[PDB]
């Protein structure tokens, strides 16, 4: 993934737990070669999915508890780290963000030429609530993907409540989440 994400990474554990935490943990991934990341630069998903599994290990939590926290964090650090115009260009309620997200990475897509972005679909219910179907060409996203719409939940300031229905994981074609969200 772009160096941006590992970027965020790196933030985030510094932020809540410190440098030397932060150290240990790119120690553990075996990452003790890289200075620091490029934001614009491409990496190897192994970087990605190494930090996550050290940091697991490291802070005794499990790797799908970070990615909801760091999902969460995603929404606040871009739009304090350059992207904050292009957030709000994609809307000002929680359905009409799901709605333009392909076009927001889109867009993304323009600076960041090598980038996989997801695929999310949207199938509405109600004025309350939603059908998600989010695809990708990477594993074990789906827990980063409840923390972002809390996220989203929090920068909209509505209440979400998210519930994953089908999982590519126990064999069904792609994740699903059932969302239902008041405001
Ligand atoms: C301005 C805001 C954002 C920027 C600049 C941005 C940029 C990026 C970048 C660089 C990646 C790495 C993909 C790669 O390197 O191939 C990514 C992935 C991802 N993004 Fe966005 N993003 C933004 C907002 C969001 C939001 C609000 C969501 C809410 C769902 C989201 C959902 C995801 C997910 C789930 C991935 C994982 C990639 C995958 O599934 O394969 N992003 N994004
Ligand atoms: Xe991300
Ligand atoms: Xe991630
Ligand atoms: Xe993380």
């Amino acid at each position: 993934m772009y160096g941006l994400v590992n970027k965020a990474i790196q933030d985030m554990i510094s932020k809540h737990h410190g440098e030397d935490t932060w150290e240990a943990i790119k120690q553990k991934a075996g990452l003790e070669d890289i200075d620091f990341f490029v934001g614009m630069e491409a990496y190897s998903d192994d970087v990605t999915y190494h930090l996550v599994g050290a940091a697991s290990e490291v802070l005794g939590k499990p790797a799908e508890e970070l990615l909801i926290a760091f999902g969460e964090y995603w929404v606040t650090y871009t739009s304090e780290e350059g992207y904050g115009e292009l957030l709000a260009s994609a809307g000002d309620s929680l359905p009409e963000f799901m709605e333009n997200l392909d076009n927001l990475h889109a867009r993304v897509g323009l600076s960041f030429p090598q980038l996989r972005p997801p695929a999310f679909e949207c199938q509405h219910t109600s004025s309350k609530s939603m059908e998600l179907h989010y695809q990708s060409t990477r594993c074990g996203l789906a827990p980063m993907v409840l923390g972002l719409l809390h996220g989203l939940g929090k920068r909209f300031q509505t209440k979400v409540e998210v519930t994953q229905t089908a999982f590519r994981e126990t064999g069904e074609d792609h994740d699903i989440f059932s969302i239902k969200y008041e405001d």
